[PDB]
């Protein structure tokens, strides 16, 4: 359908680091994260005591949350760069993007899968903020379905968090994110 | 050195209009200001009670304020359009942009003059955020100076407000602004 971009949700101009959340979704790490302008850079060897908790996700800040109906039809964009020893054969075990949202009695988590970026390649992802390619978190492996338009829109009615994968490949040494924006009409 | 843009400060997702103020900020209004995609449109007939205060200025929102050293060397851009009885009016000599900033007890006001826009035309402005073409507010017409590097940077250290003129011509009917951005490193 038509989407006329009005503006974008972004990090604040002065916001130069983001926290990492662990794979258990229960611990936040800031140590080891350095702004190396223009990128936010996580150095695995500078967060050794938390490495046992990987994989990690970047947690977007709170301006991306709440009522985001106006984002329906637009793109979530960001740029990833990572260095690792080799690729994993299975970059879908951990979704690329995780969003929780929704109104009372309807809240739920949905996930978006993407092929991992190539090692060493600054990679600009564009994730359409509509239902088509999204999956429900926690579906049994025998259940093969996609997210409904109504559920996607209920989630956008009240976003609770947006997480972007930070861990890629085997023996990842560093990972970077920049150029984060979400279009709104 | 050269200024190297990283991103822009733009309107936020929740900001679809901006208020008008008089040049001294004695009065503020949003009556008669409407978002008419893609522009912010001020209809003077809907604030007839306030017109005695012209010229009016758009007041940029809070994310353009505060510590804006990062903007030094960048460009402030926007697009304007107006309708009026006459293309040129009494306020053509009032500044296009006004910035106040600095420490609370050493605040200073600077101004930027621009060519007059043609009536009924979309006119784009670019204002470099360096001192060369800026003047001190209220300077005596008997003297001819421009703003020093120190004074300009003192203001960017802590911007209090940025005003962009909204009144053009004589008996202005409507004015519009769009495409608002400020480059930051």
């Amino acid at each position: 359908g038509a989407f006329l971009i009005r503006t974008w949700v972004t990090l604040k101009a002065e916001q130069t680091i983001l926290p990492l959340v662990d794979e258990a979704l229960q611990h936040t790490t800031t140590k080891g994260i350095v702004f190396q302008h223009p990128e936010i850079v996580a150095h695995m060897d500078l967060m050794r005591e938390d490495l046992h908790l990987e994989p990690f996700y970047w947690k977007l800040p709170e301006q991306f949350e709440g009522k985001k109906l106006m984002a329906y039809g637009g793109k979530l964009k960001y740029a990833i760069y990572f260095e690792a020893r080799e690729e994993t054969g299975f970059s879908t075990y951990n979704p690329q993007v995780i969003i929780r949202g929704g109104t009372p009695t309807h809240a739920r988590i949905i996930v978006r899968h993407m092929a991992a970026p190539l090692i060493g390649q600054l990679t600009r992802h564009e994730i359409e903020m509509t239902e088509k390619e999204w999956k429900y978190y926690g579906d049994d492996p025998r259940v093969h379905r996609t997210v409904t338009r109504e559920d996607f829109l209920d989630i956008l009615y009240d976003i609770h968090y947006i997480l972007i994968k930070a861990t890629y490949g085997n023996f990842m040494r560093q990972s970077r994110i920049s150029e984060i924006s979400m279009e709104v009409a």
